[PDB]
């Protein structure tokens, strides 16, 4: 129908610190979570199934992602690293030398040839895969880097900071294209490309997320309902079905707007936490959402639409 109908399907245990991140394997197989507790976990996408515990972090973990052909992950963590892992074998393959503080947020280029980090040292670092080398360190922010993500041909990254600006960066020379937004505040908590790579989607810490074009450099949508003061929450275009926006909350819901029309169309409730963290599946209409330390806990919700 025109409204999604996401109910609770499972909810999955065993982080035993607050969650930071989820992600969906692009082959739609697994969901990957990452936590505070040091440990990534990996779960059937369809049935919650545990699968393995992923460790070698010395200290928490804020950001796990997938490779394009679903085989590997890297990790960030406040141990100053990423770390690069073949989820079948468990194994680490790369250690990520070089941030002077936590690493926050990373993520693979759709080619998987290359990762794109950002710490707490305002820094954004491009890192060959192959060889774990650092290729390319961007003075990218003058405070924390909250999000980095790269465009779907991975010629653009973009990046986000409590300084309050995001960024366009050219990948191959590493120079700023673009400010896109420029304030002294609210800080930027969030930013990711839609899939089509026209516009940013970027969450401030003013419980507002906005849908920007890229090349206008112009706000084309405001989602607010949502309370998000303090917390990196992601936020996600969901496109299996009916085509939504979904972000977490501090007041422990999972919000869903319409993207065009901008109304709330759903709000998931369960988390006993702020939901820190939301993916959408690939292929089917399942949202998977993560919660902080009171909550502990992962849930995956399914709809028809
Ligand atoms: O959000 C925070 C930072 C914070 C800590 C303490 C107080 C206020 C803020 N931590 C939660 C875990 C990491 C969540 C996360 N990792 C990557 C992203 C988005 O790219 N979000």
């Amino acid at each position: 129908g025109s409204k999604p109908n996401y109910a609770l399907k499972f909810t999955l245990a065993g982080h035993t610190k607050a969650v930071s991140s989820v992600k969906f394997s692009p082959n739609g197989e697994w969901l990957a979570s990452s936590s505070a507790d040091k440990l990534i976990k990996i779960w059937g996408a369809y049935d919650g199934k545990f699968e393995k515990t992923i460790s070698g972090h010395k200290l928490g973990i804020s950001d796990v992602a997938w490779s394009s052909d679903s085989n590997l992950l890297v990790s960030a963590s406040d141990d100053k690293t990423l770390k690069i892992w073949d989820v079948s074998s468990g194994k680490c393959l790369k250690t990520l030398k070089g941030h002077s503080n936590y690493v926050f947020c990373c993520n693979f280029n759709p080619q998987s040839n290359l990762i794109v980090s950002g710490s707490f040292d305002e820094s954004v670092r491009i890192w060959d895969v192959k060889t774990g080398k650092c290729l390319k360190t961007l003075p990218a922010h003058s405070d924390p880097v909250s999000a980095v993500h790269f465009n779907r041909d991975g010629s653009l990254i973009v990046s986000s900071s409590y300084d309050g600006l995001c960024r366009i960066w050219d990948t191959a020379s590493g120079q700023c294209l673009k400010t896109l937004i420029d304030d002294d505040n609210p800080p930027v908590s969030f930013v990711k490309f839609s899939p089509n790579g026209k516009y940013i989607l970027a969450a401030t810490l003013d419980n507002t997320l906005k849908l920007w074009d890229y090349s206008k450099g112009k706000c084309l949508k405001t989602y607010t309902g949502h309370k998000n003061e303090k917390y990196c929450i992601f936020a996600n275009f969901s496109v299996t079905g009916g085509k939504w926006i979904v972000s977490g909350s501090e007041d422990n819901l999972v919000y869903i707007w319409n993207l065009q029309t901008k109304e709330i169309v759903q709000k998931l409730q369960g988390h006993t936490d702020v939901v820190i963290s939301t993916a959408c599946h690939p292929t089917e209409n399942i949202i998977a959402s993560a919660a902080l330390e009171n909550d502990k806990t992962i849930k995956l919700w399914k709809s028809d639409c």
